[PDB]
C-alpha cells in the first residue's frame, strides 16, 4: 500500500554496519548504533510525509512533499549536504541522495503491518524489516 503512516518498531537489521562504514560513520559511533533500538514514526498526509527516527541517543527527523526536490544536510549522521527527492515507483516510496556518496538513498515497501526498509550507500545494501506498534 502507499500508506506508511504509523509508529514502526525495528524486527530484523541486516549489514547495518556496512551501510554506516560505507556512509564514514566513525566506528565509536558506529558500535552505539547497532545495539540502540530504533523506532520509526511516519505521518503521511498526501504528498506531505514527517519522518522521525528515535533511539536512546541519537535523532533523526526528515520532512519531505513527494516529488519536490529538497537541500538535506545530514547533520545528525554523516553531516553532508545532498539534494534529496522522494518519488513512488508504484508502491514502492524511492528517495534518492545526490552528492559525494554514490548509490545512496532509500526505498520502502510497506506490506500490511510489515515495512521493509533498504538503504544503500556505495555498494552497501542495509535491509531492515520494521512491524507497526
Ligand atoms: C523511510 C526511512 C528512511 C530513513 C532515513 C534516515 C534513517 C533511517 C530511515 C533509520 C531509522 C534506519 C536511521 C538510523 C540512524 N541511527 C544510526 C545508524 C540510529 C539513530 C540514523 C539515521 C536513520
Amino acid at each position: 500500500t502507499r500508506d506508511a503512516n504509523g509508529t514502526w518498531e525495528m524486527e530484523s537489521n541486516e549489514n547495518f554496519e556496512g551501510w554506516m562504514k560505507a556512509l564514514d560513520i566513525d566506528f565509536a559511533l558506529r558500535k552505539i548504533a547497532v545495539r540502540l533500538t530504533l523506532t520509526l514514526v511516519i505521518d503521511q498526509d498526501g504528498d506531505n510525509f514527517k519522518t522521525k527516527c528515535t533511539s536512546t541517543f541519537y535523532n533523526y527527523d526528515v520532512d519531505f512533499t513527494v516529488g519536490v526536490e529538497f537541500d538535506e544536510y545530514t547533520k545528525s549522521l554523516d553531516n553532508r549536504h545532498v539534494k534529496a527527492l522522494v518519488t513512488w515507483e508504484g508502491d514502492v516510496l524511492v528517495c534518492v541522495q545526490k552528492g559525494e556518496k554514490e548509490n545512496r538513498g532509500w526505498k520502502k515497501w510497506i506490506e500490511g503491518d510489515k515495512l521493509y526498509l533498504e538503504l544503500t550507500c556505495g555498494d552497501q545494501v542495509c535491509r531492515q524489516v520494521f512491524k507497526k506498534k
